[PDB]
DNA sequence: GGT
DNA sequence: AGCGTCGAGATCC
DNA sequence: TGGATCTCGACGCTCTCCCT
DNA sequence: AGCGTCGAGATC
DNA sequence: GATCTCGACGCTCTCCCT
């Protein structure tokens, strides 16, 4: 677990290695962890690498495949993912191919031939797992190649699928223990961007390995600027704001906007189009043509902006994305990190801006009602939006359990650039008033949505639901909203779901921690600007 | 502990005794039945672990008749549901089910009877996607719960909730929604197979606390257990089977289990040619064929079914008098569940298993991609090699149960034997085999098990013999048993090879062999005295 | 098809 | 089901 | 007996991520 | 590929 | 007169929806 120990260049192979980097791949130096990994593989050992998408993983196997003689075998879960790499490879003059569930009796026959063939130019073969489990023909081929010593290294992609917990399970993966058992003299390397330590140590068993190196890279992206803003109440106003940025500071530049639904995705698109902006829509119910065309024009810069759901994500590698804007919040902290992380892959400065709105809490809540920890992960994301003083990088590192040193931000988030001071406001009596309202409602046999509770507080809405003697304070509507959100994640209040013919809806009720207000000396405070 | 729950002095006890004798036509309770029913009527949560045929379903079916209105049942397979409706119908009790393939007329009537205030309906079966994906179905349960027409829930195959379940079905991960939305109903979980790990997992997922756990014993006092030598010649094997079936079993129903689909059909043809009434069963017949066979066997128009593991689920014939194993099972858990289909009426019945050398290697190759396949096979081989321990004692070592050793009462073959024993020294035979294997590798040749026994015995191809070795004077079946011994103790080992149409086993020198370098090392095996 |  | 709009009538200054 | 503002039914429109 | 059968061709 | 050794020639090639 110590990479630095492996940070030299006095190994025999060091020469051809430096040679191949600059001459074949056209590069000057190494990004982090790359060198320490390559050394370990050339020393003939076993290693796992954990690093974020776009960090430089594939080079770690693609390169040593060129220092020995003959091919390297690569196992990959999806067809699209394989095609991406062959293209890059083809563009540098390197022969490699892939077999698959849908190849031709001719192609299939040509690969079988090139493996045994001791004079072939092949360097890399990509396959799927069912290929290892369900093909005696293919396995008998590997056997012969291994015995002539045409094949000495193996790489496994998405290695977190071995173990049950990985949250992506693919059964075919459990079979892969057969690799070290039948070819013990070859070295193995596993790759992934997402792994608990329990999950890793498990798969080391499934693959029948011992012993094992484990290198881990850091989450941090020094060139990205992080900001949260208030979402405007009126849709026509919100669309204007976004236009001022696109024709303003980002004019001429490429970006992405992320939405909540398929319908939101289309309606935003129509609106930018109607004001001369060059934009296109992307989601899972579109024809495969539409998808492929939109993705093509964006890469060629004939299109400035893609407006998308989470469907637009897997396998994106464009270097010059200058902005990423969030039209609604994400459903969890892990999802936001991976979505925003698509900006600035060229290492140059880029911006990440998120719009926060009260009504989105409840839209996402109902959508995730059957996930066992759905509501918990949502409330974590809500906490991050409510905060007006801690560094954004500090709040993220609490989620990933990295060891953060406080002042490494350098004025690259919104809270670190603020000039203000703060104080804690006492809001205990507001909580006692809301509970009066809820309590009257139940005697009357009525249920309240969030909208109806804010209305009664403010003295508006249907009259029977008001309570004599309560006075709603003199603040803007957005401040009242932020206060209610506070009581909710602290559990003084709670959600109560109902099932109807076409929808799941949320109501508000008295929560479990409301018993604390029995001490008449108990106090609830929230932070504000002076 | 259940002990505390074994009475009849609670307010319900009367109607309960009433309903057992008058509605279900029964005298007294089988083990654990009473203690479970009490706990459910006391409004609590409980898990029940008990073998198939033990009396589980009665534990929910009955209390469904003491309250008012229906009980909801969740079940993974359509066939399993149909079995139970048939029984309930014959009793005079109303019930129904809902499916992926139901008519719109039927679906309507059901939604109607759930809310309907005077419904005769008593039990309702559904699958787990009805709960996870139907919006209309959930809104129906909601109304029923509020009128108090529905207060108990049972979940079948409860072990599927979990990843370790060895039977996983993903829709199960949505069932936490039941206690969350209906906190006043009681829940009961059912299963025949569970680690204490698997159970604690499912009690989280279902969002429960706290929880009773009752466990029944594996033991079946009426079954007689035996192991016999399988004859080399196949014309000879068919004869003994017939001596039994015309002899002690004449006129009695039984089952015979086979290794392959092809074995299944030959054996059948051989019995028919000698006047036995027999039929074949495996996954590769038409849906129609299957049913017509299962039907004639139940009506006693057919004496014997010859089958693969495909023939198991749904089986409930009370009067199965014999179960014979044509080849061994692949694991101890499989044998237990297969043989356990005999004697469901509590009357005496027989279980006989035929052991053969060549079957070890047939099974080995078939399970090559399961990560613990070879391990589980060698456990089953150990049990066949033993000539002195009680069969019940060897089984209880596998289930981690608390057996006291004289409880068998002369109901297995080893407990009826009259013999005495001694430890034969076989160290020099091991040294000789290794010589043979060592010569073979110099010559660049690989040996199957058949080829090794031949060279030992002085037969086979001549270049593979070793000068100075003398094959003992013993029968072949004894030589086979000795080689099996060195294999599980790991003086030898298996080495697999992949070919165009087959996976095959070879034998090679194994690890524990190094120990033959001390001149003080001794290997012994147990035998009967002259 | 949601008193 | 929830919520936005339109109009008639009943309350305010 | 003027001009603004509250209150309440009747009515029509709308109803949620990703192949894992 | 492994294993079984058959008949010419050298040694019991 | 009855057992031994070697090519050549032909046939066969595996459990359940989970
Ligand atoms: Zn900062
Ligand atoms: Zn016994």
């Amino acid at each position: 677990s110590s990479p630095a120990a492996w940070n030299k260049e006095d190994f025999p192979w060091s020469g051809k290695v430096k040679d191949i980097l600059q001459n074949v791949f056209k590069l000057e130096k190494f990004r982090p962890l790359q060198l320490e990994t390559i050394n370990v593989t050339m020393a003939g050992k076993e290693v796992f690498l954990v690093m974020p998408t776009g960090g430089g993983k594939s080079l770690c196997y693609q390169l040593p495949a060129l220092c020995s003689d003959g091919f390297t075998l690569v196992i990959c879960p999806l067809i699209s993912l394989m095609e991406d790499q062959l293209m890059v490879l083809k563009q540098l003059g390197i022969s490699a191919t892939m077999l698959n569930a849908s190849s031709s009796k001719e192609h299939v026959k040509w690969v079988h031939a090139e493996m045994v063939n001791k004079n072939s130019e092949l360097k890399l073969i990509y396959v799927t797992p069912e290929k290892i489990a369900k093909s005696k023909m293919f396995m008998s081929r590997l056997e012969k190649a291994y015995e002539a010593r045409r094949f000495t290294r193996i790489a496994v992609d998405e290695v977190h699928c071995c173990s049950q917990w990985g949250h992506d399970f693919r059964p075919d993966y459990k079979a892969l223990g057969i690799l070290k058992r039948q070819f013990p003299n070859a070295s193995l390397i596993g790759l992934t961007a997402t792994a608990t330590n329990h999950v890793l140590t498990d798969a080391q068993k499934i693959l029948c390995i011992e012993k094992c190196f484990t290198f881990t890279a850091s989450f941090n992206r020094p060139n990205l600027y992080y900001e949260v803003r208030q979402k405007p109440s009126n849709t026509e106003d919100f669309i204007e704001d976004i236009v001022k940025l696109i024709n303003g500071r980002y004019k001429g530049q490429s970006g992405i906007i992320y939405c909540f639904s398929q319908k939101d995705s289309e309606q935003v698109t129509v609106s930018l189009q109607n004001l001369g902006i060059h934009a296109g829509a992307y989601h899972a119910n579109l024809e495969p043509e539409d998808k492929t065309t939109v993705h093509r024009k964006w890469s060629a810069n004939e299109i400035q902006v893609v407006v998308a759901t989470v469907a637009f994500g897997m396998g994106i590698d464009k270097p010059d994305v200058r902005f990423v804007i969030h039209h609604s919040m994400s459903k969890s902290m892990e999802n936001y990190y991976q979505e925003s992380g698509r900006a600035g892959r060229d290492d140059m400065k880029a911006d990440c801006i998120l719009y926060y709105g009260f009504g989105d809490i409840f839209r996402i809540s109902s959508m995730v009602v059957m996930e066992n920890v759905g509501q918990q992960k949502l409330y974590e994301m809500v906490s991050y939006c409510q905060n007006i003083s801690k560094c954004r990088r500090v709040l993220m590192a609490q989620h990933f359990d990295e060891v953060w040193n406080s002042e490494a931000c350098n004025k690259m988030c919104d809270n670190c650039c603020k000039d203000s001071a703060f104080e804690r406001k006492n809001i205990t009596e507001y909580c006692r008033d809301l509970i009066k309202i809820l309590k009257q409602a139940e005697e009357l046999n009525e249920k309240l949505t969030p909208l109806k509770l804010i209305d009664s507080w403010m003295g508006k809405g249907a009259a029977k639901l008001r309570v004599a003697g309560v006075v709603a304070p003199t603040l803007p509507r957005e401040d009242l909203e932020k206060i209610i959100a506070h009581f909710l994640i602290q559990q003084y209040l709670k959600e109560d779901y109902s099932f109807t013919a076409y929808a799941t809806i949320s109501y508000l009720k008295i929560g479990p921690k409301a018993n604390l207000l029995n001490n008449e000396a108990h106090a609830i405070t929230m932070q504000v600007t002076k």
